[PDB]
């Protein structure tokens, strides 16, 4: 029916070994309504230093985001996503073009920035700590950053 979420989902940033897998959390109602993840195996996906994985979830989180006809982070979301969004590559270097593109194919649910291609690096761990403001975690503090 509907959600009542705040915060970044648990999206990119998931291996096992040497793999690549994409997850992602589920709330209907205001509340948990599935939790589960997926693993590839694919060539295409597995050559790609397991990062099609790591967006690999913000993908099928969209797709499922409208079954749901709920929605995710997209009030100045960011996220990792927006790291190498700003452009470090172009859209040519690395398959991750095909995400803009998945992008406009299930837009209207979620919202995002301009993302050409390439990445590489930790901003996608990130989700970690946000998510767990999302799966239900307690602390006691009052502080933040800007970039
Ligand atoms: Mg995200």
């Amino acid at each position: 029916m509907d959600d009542r979420t705040e915060y970044d989902v648990y999206t990119d940033g998931s291996y096992v070994n040497g793999q690549y897998a994409w997850a992602y959390a589920f709330v209907k109602d205001g509340k948990v309504h599935y939790e589960d993840a997926d693993v590839g195996k694919n060539p295409a996906a597995a050559t790609m230093r397991n990062v099609a994985g790591e967006i690999a979830a913000a993908l099928y989180a969209v797709k499922k985001a409208s079954q749901l006809g709920v929605k995710i982070r997209i009030l100045h979301d960011y996220a990792g996503i927006a790291f190498w969004a700003t452009g470090e590559w172009k859209a040519k270097n690395e398959f991750t073009q095909a995400y803009a593109k998945l992008m406009n194919q299930y837009r209207g649910i979620y919202s995002f920035e301009k993302v050409k291609a390439h990445s590489g690096n930790e901003f996608n761990d990130y989700v970690d700590m946000k998510a767990k403001s999302a799966l239900g975690i307690r602390d006691l503090e009052h502080h933040h950053h800007h970039h």
